[PDB]
């Protein structure tokens, strides 16, 4: 696992900045916060006004989000600098003490990518709440790729690709702070996430990883957007926040939880929302930016995947 100094930050700070907002505070003096890293084509807004913005607040913390532009459709290393500023400003705004992290789809890959080659934020994060990522990629969106309908992100969470290649090989794969993976089988949008092993796109060694069918049974289903908004999430999400550990703990979860309806503590207005969570997803990557490539490799990140090929061809150390 990479170690020392942090990479040089390839935006100014200014603009880092603008991308973090927390609710009813600044950065720079906020109460308990928690940062919530969104997923792609959406803004932090976007992707937890539903859910977990009201549910954390109701949990005791200060939610604070960032909002890479455009709708975390760009270059993953560059949203993941969104989220190291997000960090050191929210660790030191809060009196020096670690934070958690929750995510969801691509926010998990980028908060690993994160931990794995930004050294200096693996002490200030407290722990990783993260839903449905996707670490390995995914499967599904080859094709898309093909058609070079696909964002810059989407080309990075392609399986086989270069950012996946270079986080594997950098020893990313397995947890660098206490980490809590809650994902599911019927993932539509994430795949393989069926083998309930280190298979699977969402699991990370020596991490929590709850794959929801194999505490719910075969017959329960939640898709890539339930993963994030359902009853059984909240729970598995309120118990690595509260957990000594820093991981969610398997005595407080068990069957009942199985709701795949969004959280009951939502109101009807909320909750109506969190399943309709994926239309504005949706919408921002049929808009969005599309390409014929990914996005080169940081030069911190070259040498962990030599031999593939991005935008300018071969990557070499
Ligand atoms: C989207 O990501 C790209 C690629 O990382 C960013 O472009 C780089 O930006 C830095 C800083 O402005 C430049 O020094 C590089 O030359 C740019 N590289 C390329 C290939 O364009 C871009 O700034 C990001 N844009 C947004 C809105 O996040």
């Amino acid at each position: 696992l990479p170690s020392g100094s942090d990479p040089a930050f390839s935006q100014p700070k200014s603009v880092l900045d603008a991308g973090l907002t927390c609710q009813g505070a600044s950065p720079s003096s906020v109460s308990k916060p928690i940062l919530l890293v969104p997923g792609t084509g959406t803004t932090g807004p976007q992707s937890f006004d539903s859910n977990w913005i009201p549910l954390s607040t109701q949990l005791g913390y200060t939610p604070c989000w960032i909002s890479p532009p455009p709708f975390m459709l760009n270059d993953t290393q560059v949203n993941t600098e969104y989220m190291v500023n997000a960090i050191t400003a929210l660790y030191a705004g809060s009196g020096n003490n670690k934070l958690p992290v929750l995510t969801w789809s691509q926010g998990g890959l980028v908060a690993q990518w994160g931990l794995t080659f930004f050294p200096s934020i693996r002490s200030k994060v407290d722990r990783l709440m993260a839903f449905a990522p996707d670490y390995k990629g995914t499967v599904l969106a080859g094709p898309l790729d093909a058609l070079a309908v696909s964002a810059p992100s989407v080309w990075q969470q392609t399986t086989g690709s270069a950012l996946t290649t270079a986080l594997r090989n950098a020893g990313g794969l397995t947890q660098i702070v206490p980490t809590t993976n809650l994902y599911s089988a019927t993932d539509e949008i994430v795949q393989p996430q069926v083998s309930n092993s280190p298979l699977d796109s969402s699991y990370l060694f020596n991490g929590k990883n709850v794959q929801a069918q194999a505490v719910c049974g075969p017959l329960f289903v939640i898709d890539h957007a339930g993963s994030l908004t359902s009853q059984f999430s909240y729970v598995v999400g309120r118990s690595a926040l509260r957990s000594t550990t820093g991981q969610a703990r398997s005595a407080d979860y068990g069957i009942t939880d199985c709701n795949p309806l969004p959280a009951n503590d939502l109101t009807p207005e909320q909750k109506v929302a969190a399943a309709a969570l994926l239309a504005p997803a949706a919408a921002a990557i049929v808009a969005g930016p599309k390409q014929n490539c990914e996005p080169d490799l940081m030069p911190y990140a070259r040498p962990f995947a030599v031999g593939k090929r991005t935008c300018s061809g071969i990557v070499t150390p």
